[PDB]
């Protein structure tokens, strides 16, 4: 079973308003071989609660990690959306922060170890922890040097004692995966020289408030994250946040930047600025969140008829991608087999699988080539732009996509836009 929740991650608090729950749900990268029953398919609580002090929001439960991560199926996306943000993620550390050559960067959840290679390329040392054996024996076998555990203070102390002090420590979407939040500011601290940064990127709040990304909740997610909340924790652990530069990856993020409390790196104003933009768009507020609770009623019934309506007329779905967070998205709509008859997907192992509860098939690109399919409702929608580039010839013979967000949609629109 998974842990409860009992005190506010960042700040320490307990007091939290309900703000929308799924009840069960399986694991959203738990994908399933074909079979004839699925009785036995775990299933956890997802639920959503906004800390009232500092604003985290979380779900009200913790998945184990070793459950989670230790054989984990995703590698870090090989799309050119995401090739061209690695290559800027290394020129904004780097050059805003006048990082020189052969200085040594240590990445948190660094996974195949991509990201790690653009640094290397870049002229720095590197050292990756993840704890996806699986997924960290590739790195390793690749050259990029991963230690296969968790991130902890006692990690820390050994990367210190055997690689020493690194002028970046970068994590990037694992920060709201981690539960016990304190212990990675404190090995971070350790870590850390007087001009050293800590820098994690992850998903920003105000835009999954704003744009009503209720899909990227599934347990894998524990927090989801303001600037607010950050400042509130790293207060407590001789850190204070320095600069965050807004994201429009994985549908809108935050690259933040933290370092020590009495160390060289100045504040910038930015930092001041989001903190009062957040209060400005109502995040300390009740009422913003039950308007994201309706929301997400209204999209989930709109989706499903939607859906349902143009398969009554004789209209074939499919979906396009097959992401944890379509996971999220199929089983709180409560879609089937019936409904989308597979869902495409470029991960080769994922294709030949059968998504968790809603048990639709994982198909290949090139299946889904031979079928005539009218809609494709687009689940991997935070790579809009360079999917719909790629589909012209499915565009020109009249297929179209739903989107899910802001509002559900159809491409093409109607009309054009200028
Ligand atoms: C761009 C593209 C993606 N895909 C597939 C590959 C992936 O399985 C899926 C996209 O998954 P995506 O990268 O959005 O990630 P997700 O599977 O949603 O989530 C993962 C793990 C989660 O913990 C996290 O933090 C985020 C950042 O990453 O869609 C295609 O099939 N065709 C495409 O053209
Ligand atoms: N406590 C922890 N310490 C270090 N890595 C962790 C962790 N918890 C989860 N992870 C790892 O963090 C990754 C989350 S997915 C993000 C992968 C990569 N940074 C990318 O952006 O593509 C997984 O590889 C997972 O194994
Ligand atoms: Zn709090």
């Amino acid at each position: 079973t998974a842990r409860a929740v009992t005190t506010c991650r960042m700040c320490g608090a307990q007091d939290w308003q309900e703000v929308v729950d799924f009840g069960p749900v399986p694991l959203a990268d738990s994908f399933l071989e074909p079979a004839a029953s699925y009785d036995d398919e775990p299933r956890y609580p997802l639920a959503v609660v906004s800390c009232r002090s500092c604003r985290l929001m979380s779900l009200t439960h913790v998945v184990d990690p070793e459950v989670l991560y230790r054989t984990y199926p995703y590698t870090t996306s090989d799309s050119e959306t995401i090739k061209k943000h690695m290559g800027h993620v290394v020129a904004v550390c780097v050059e805003r922060f006048g990082i020189p050559e052969g200085s040594f960067v240590l990445e948190i959840g660094s996974n195949t170890g991509s990201q790690l290679k653009a640094f290397q390329n870049a002229g720095m040392r590197t050292l990756g922890i993840d704890p996806a054996r699986n997924i960290a024996a590739v790195a390793n076998e690749r050259g990029i040097e991963t230690l296969p555990e968790f991130f902890s203070v006692d990690t820390a102390a050994l990367v210190k004692k055997t690689h020493g002090t690194p002028q970046l420590v970068l994590g990037r979407h694992v920060f709201a995966h981690i539960d016990d939040v304190s212990a990675v500011a404190e090995g971070v601290r350790d870590l850390l020289g007087p001009d050293s940064l800590f820098a994690i990127e992850v998903p920003y709040l105000v835009d999954m408030l704003e744009r009503n990304e209720f899909d990227t909740i599934y347990h894998e997610h524990l927090s989801y994250i303001g600037v607010g909340s950050l400042v509130a924790l790293f207060r407590r652990h001789g850190l204070r946040v320095v600069d965050v530069e807004r994201l429009a990856v994985h549908g809108g993020s935050i690259l933040v930047f933290v370092g020590l409390d009495e160390g060289t790196r100045a504040t910038a104003p930015v930092v001041e600025e989001l903190i009062a933009l957040e209060k400005e768009r109502g995040l300390y507020e009740d009422a913003t969140y039950e308007r994201f609770a309706r929301h997400v009623a209204e999209i989930t019934a709109e989706l499903t008829s939607m859906v349902r309506s143009l398969r009554a007329e004789g209209k074939r779905i499919a979906g396009y991608g097959a992401p944890a967070k379509g996971n999220t998205l199929l089983n709180v709509c409560g879609l089937t087999a019936d409904d989308l008859e597979f869902c495409c997907d470029t991960t080769e192992f994922k294709q030949g699988l059968v998504l968790p509860g809603t048990h639709i098939p994982v198909r290949s690109p090139e299946y889904a080539k031979t079928q005539a399919i009218d809609y494709y409702l687009l689940l991997a929608w935070n790579y809009g732009e360079e999917i719909l580039a790629k589909e012209g010839p499915f565009l020109a013979d009249g297929g179209r996509f739903i989107l899910p967000n802001p509002r559900p949609s159809i491409v093409p629109p109607g009309e054009h836009h200028h």
